[PDB]
């Protein structure tokens, strides 16, 4: 999910995750200030009587956590906020038109 999204007034999220459902926060193995890897467990909801390993989106210092031990969290909310992102110009390419 990437470049464009529709039905928006400005940037619904932006640097950072959004839970998966309406869960509770079980365990919660980030911090702020703190290193992670694409891919690497932040945090544990519990939703559907199951664990769910939230997955980082990608990697980045955390900023913040707005979350922690006991927490309850909505469906497509912030868990945790990514450090401002420096050094990284994306790439695109532009071409002719007829009409």
């Amino acid at each position: 999910g990437s470049s464009g999204s529709s039905g928006v007034s400005s940037q619904e999220t932006q640097g950072g995750p959004l839970a998966p459902m309406t869960g509770t926060i079980e365990k919660v193995f980030v911090k702020a200030g703190d290193k992670v890897k694409a891919g690497d467990s932040l945090m544990v909801m519990i939703a559907m009587k199951m664990e769910h390993t939230i997955k980082s989106p990608k990697d980045g210092t955390v900023k913040k956590v707005f979350y922690r031990e006991g927490a309850q969290a909505n469906r497509h909310t912030p868990l945790v906020e990514f450090e401002e992102e420096e050094s990284d110009k994306r790439e695109s390419e532009s071409g002719p038109s007829s009409g």
